[PDB]
């Protein structure tokens, strides 16, 4: 399946978990993940801060896993999604999603690409809110959800 | 070392169809990433609820009228939304498949799709009217073919 039927009130936030899997014509595959920070309904990240988050982890999670196609906020805004060339690896993306978000976690530096040049709405990030989102999911600590469902 | 920030913003004219990069599999096979721009960067932002029921919406829509999406993903500066297809670049097709799917959005007047606790991560946060609306207004400005301006 391209996405599967998620029950949302069934999974344990955070978590990783594989979205679904396309096959390309010539038999690859693009493998799609839900990175999970937030339980489904209980509250949503900031925009400012989910888009903090966007910026900084499109870098970490490049610098840690190959074959990135996009890394995004979801609409929902309790995780972001991320499409990746190659077969269904949740354990290895986990310990990508890890390490970037221990990036993220220490980012003390000036976010990159905030400017009118380079970014849609430099005016709206939260660098202190997307850090400590992070060091919430590392507190709280990672595990691969299963998909349940509906 | 994201090339999203390459993009030099002020230079675009939304909105408008973007192709925002192109990459191989192993095989050969080309992953087309389009940059769906609704509103002018810096000039204002879709409303968080607004962008989250579009997402919805074009989910579907786009693939009604489009091959090979991937995945239809809103931005973070809330301007515009991505879209990764599996296929060669076609900037032209792609935006004859935005504007229908656009057309579709705009007159939505049935329940939104996947929005219930069980189906969505935030269900109480969607904003149909203000989307449509969205919708209506890249329609009455009308859409074209956008080329990369590097910074
Ligand atoms: C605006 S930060 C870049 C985010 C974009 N979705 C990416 O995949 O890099
Ligand atoms: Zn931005
Ligand atoms: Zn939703």
């Amino acid at each position: 399946v391209e996405s599967f039927d998620l029950d949302h009130t069934k999974v344990k936030a955070p978590y990783v978990r594989l979205a679904g899997v396309k096959t390309t014509p010539k038999g690859d595959q693009i493998s799609k993940y839900d990175l999970r920070f937030l339980q489904p309904n209980q509250g949503a990240i900031d925009p400012a801060a989910i888009h903090t988050l966007e910026h900084l982890l499109a870098g970490y999670m490049r610098d840690h896993l190959e074959g990135v196609v996009d890394v995004s906020p979801m609409g929902c805004r309790t995780g972001m999604y991320m499409a990746v060339i190659g077969e269904p690896d949740e354990q290895g993306v986990m310990k990508a999603f890890e390490a970037a978000l221990k990036d993220t976690a220490g980012h003390d530096q000036p976010i990159p690409g905030v400017s009118e040049l380079e970014c849609g709405n430099y005016r709206d990030h939260d660098l202190a809110a997307a850090r400590q989102h992070a060091r919430d999911v590392l507190d709280q600590g990672l595990k691969v959800q299963e998909t349940i469902l509906l």
